[PDB]
């Protein structure tokens, strides 16, 4: 598929190791849109490192931090360019964003750097409130002020 | 599976492909029964011409055609038999089907010649609305009068 | 996956046939959670001659034996050790299950001798309020009087 109408086809073609990790914590929801949800923004770790956490911590007898590190990976809005990486937005932890520096096709957060630029083959249908990030390098933060 | 609480589990058996399709197009919920629709009923296309048309189409950096191709071949209503080939029906695509010619077990259809039988290997459930016809020839209506809803 | 969101995902690593066809026959309901369903808890049978059997029933013309079964071994209720196994409790089919006996890690039921045995490597998540026994020998009671189901 070339045009998504879910994120889970688009992360099915580029990690379905980790579209099974979500799917095993029971998470595919956190992905979905919803008919009062702003939106669906992923965030998807570049860095292999990230990535073995999540998946070690996901097959562990406590996978409480793989589901918190998904959470902060999952924005439960629409945020398709840098322009719209502003006011009150954040993951599934309630901890707000702050943009560090914008660039045209790339933005940098506080609190982790998290350097994310969108994904250049996520092109959602016309309908769809979706968004791909890949996250070069950096964390998604895990606490801070929360947004409301 | 012979008997079928979902479509969806008799289209695995004849085209896999296909279903991963729709999944993939987000069109299973076209597909499945829900408690304010009359039933549904899917139009398989035998013609491999007109399935790997909506596999190119799907896989392509604009699938419009692909789901406009599987709309039309969607029916919101159940439609057992040619008998209930009548009236205000039709698919997804919102244009009203009309029957140009009746048998005992095939209906063929105005606005593209789509001729349709009953798949032989579909059985429903007895409390599943659910019908599964075969296109042999023609296509579905795409564009038309609409049905009244 | 060590600790358990869902049941299907422990079924899946067991016998991933037999979850294709409880999927199959629309009853993944059945082993979901749901916001006033009291639990879920699964009997999976140890004896490879009880799933074929329902395997068999489940690929026939008429699979409504595989459907009997398959509810005999699901209720809709949290049944996590044998001190749980009490009251007006039983499967899909509506049949009150009776303990005959228990023991620190066993239930054996009366109308079928089923001995049920915790799965050993089911954990659910904590406040998921699933479990998962092993049938090592008899049968889920299958026809029987009804417990009192709430409204």
């Amino acid at each position: 598929m070339k045009q998504f109408c879910k994120i889970s086809v688009w992360l099915q073609q580029h990690d379905p190791d980790l579209l099974e990790i979500i799917n095993n914590l029971c998470m595919l929801g956190n992905l979905s849109a919803a008919k009062y949800k702003h939106g669906v923004t992923f965030i998807y770790p570049k860095q292999a490192k990230i990535r073995d956490e999540i998946k070690k911590h996901a097959y562990s007898n406590d996978p409480s931090q793989a589901i918190k590190t998904l959470e902060s990976l999952i924005l439960p809005f629409y945020i398709p360019t840098p322009a719209e990486f502003t006011g009150e937005i954040g993951s599934y932890t309630g901890v707000k964003l702050e943009v560090e520096k914008t660039e045209a096709n790339k933005v940098i957060l506080k609190n982790g750097e998290a350097v994310l630029v969108p994904a250049a083959d996520f092109k959602p249908f016309p309908d769809r409130r979706l968004a791909v990030w890949i996250m070069e390098s950096g964390s998604m933060p895990l606490e801070g002020p929360p947004y409301k």
